[PDB]
């Protein structure tokens, strides 16, 4: 051509995408002669500005002003790029246009948000109120403002249980704790990019909630009367029951120790205060007392302890032949008139058991042409046939009086019955 070679704009502002697949056109560049050429000959070149593998980055057609990506672009590894491209005529007087490229790269919501810990292991206390902040979540997205405008939602678990500020990322209790209902916690979060350029990007982390214990569950006792029988004959040091309550709570919350309030005076019991072991310790006696019931206490090991002292062991002695039948008066006399007719009361046989059941219940019975006999119930000893003092006179048996005894305890004692003139 003729004239000074120019381009139609010293330089532009192109600005393109982040991810575009390599070769993606971007300007058609242009120069033209003042006097229009009758044989325009003209090579295109180009470099980057200011670092040579910033060029390495696109290509021009030397032929054509054609501009394209030799790779993929990436905002985040460079925003911009800025290239210089120069015409060149083959004119004895060679000629030079120069022109400058303004390259400015867009977001694609390439990344995904970030969670600054994979999985939050946290830990909240029971029966604190409505509404605690428990903890805070944060995530983070490499991209421009609007692919990172993040939006955290409890993706599932516990949301029922706990509340997510959908802006904050702040987990907070939604109603009072209660460890005895609720061990752990397992919710599943979720981070939004709330993305736009492709659509939204996400990722998500597992927060594990510990319930902590708190001193709230009293000990309760296993039966609630504990009904118990001992025989008055039971040896020493012997154990008779285990009392047991169980605290709902954990650790030493749950922790008890037992121990008698009441009826144990006159000691003859020793409560084990770990064990919760009852054992007779001194000599029983039914005839003495016949029952016991004792209160027992339950207590926690809290900070504030609790306590459970409606604990009651109802225990009954059970009685045993260790007493022997025993008379009224040892030495018995009597005076039967000898004209007395048949089937007369003489004297009455009395003795008397200590022991409670059969261990006292009587048999009376006769230790020698006798003309007695003895009821065997009431002891009453009637006449059987007729006498006189010349062939008897003086009469001395015995009586003997039994139990109605496992092993039958007996005593026995004598009666002189002298007849008597009409
Ligand atoms: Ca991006
Ligand atoms: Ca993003
Ligand atoms: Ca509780
Ligand atoms: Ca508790
Ligand atoms: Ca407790
Ligand atoms: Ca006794
Ligand atoms: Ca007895
Ligand atoms: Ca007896
Ligand atoms: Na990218």
């Amino acid at each position: 051509g003729r004239g000074s070679l120019k381009f139609p704009m010293p330089n532009y502002q192109v600005a393109l995408f982040e991810n575009e697949p390599a070769g993606t056109l971007i300007l058609q560049l242009h120069a033209h002669y003042t006097i229009e050429g009758e044989e325009e000959r003209v090579s295109y070149y180009m470099e980057g500005l200011f670092d040579e593998r910033s060029r390495g980055y696109f290509r021009i057609d030397s032929a054509t002003g054609a501009v394209s990506t030799d790779s993929v672009l990436d905002r985040e590894t460079k925003e911009t790029h800025v290239l210089r491209v120069k015409a060149v005529d083959y004119s004895t007087p060679p000629r030079s246009a120069t022109t400058y490229i303004t390259v400015l790269v867009k977001d694609t919501n390439d990344h995904s948000p970030v969670f600054e810990q994979s999985e939050y292991r946290e830990r909240v206390r029971e029966n604190l109120e409505v509404g605690y902040e428990v903890l805070t979540i944060r995530a983070s997205d490499r991209d421009s403002p609007i692919n990172a405008n993040l939006r955290y939602r409890v993706l599932g678990g516990a949301w029922d249980v706990f509340q997510l500020n959908e802006s904050s990322g702040v987990v907070s209790t939604r109603a009072v704790l209660d460890r005895e209902e609720a061990a752990e916690y397992q919710l599943l979060v979720e981070a939004n990019d709330q993305g736009r350029n492709p659509g939204p990007l996400s990722a998500t982390a597992t927060v594990y909630i510990e319930v902590e214990d708190e001193n709230d569950n009293y000990p309760q006792f296993s039966e609630q009367n504990y009904v118990v029988q001992v025989p008055e004959d039971v040896g020493l040091n012997t154990a008779v029951l285990r009392v047991q309550a169980t605290d709902r709570d954990q650790g030493q919350n749950a922790a008890i120790h037992y121990s008698i309030l009441s009826g144990n005076v006159a000691g003859q019991f020793y409560l084990h205060s770990l064990s919760g072991i009852l054992d007779v310790i001194n000599p029983l006696d039914f005839e003495d007392v016949q029952k016991y019931s004792l209160s027992i206490k339950a207590q926690d090991g809290g900070r504030p302890p609790l306590i459970n002292s409606s604990g009651v062991v109802s225990v009954q002695v059970l009685d045993v032949n260790d007493n022997e039948p025993i008379f009224v008066s040892s030495p018995f006399q009597a005076t039967v008139l000898e004209n007395v007719p048949l089937g007369y009361p003489v004297v009455h046989i009395q003795a008397v058991d200590a022991d409670s059941g059969e261990n006292a219940r009587l048999h009376y019975r006769l230790v020698d042409d006798f003309p007695f006999q003895i009821h065997n119930s009431s002891g009453w000893i009637t006449v059987c046939a007729e006498l006189d003092r010349e062939e008897v006179e003086h009469y001395s048996f015995g009586v003997e009086a039994v139990d109605h005894g496992s092993p039958p305890m007996s005593s026995s004692t004598s009666v002189s019955i002298t007849v008597l003139d009409v």
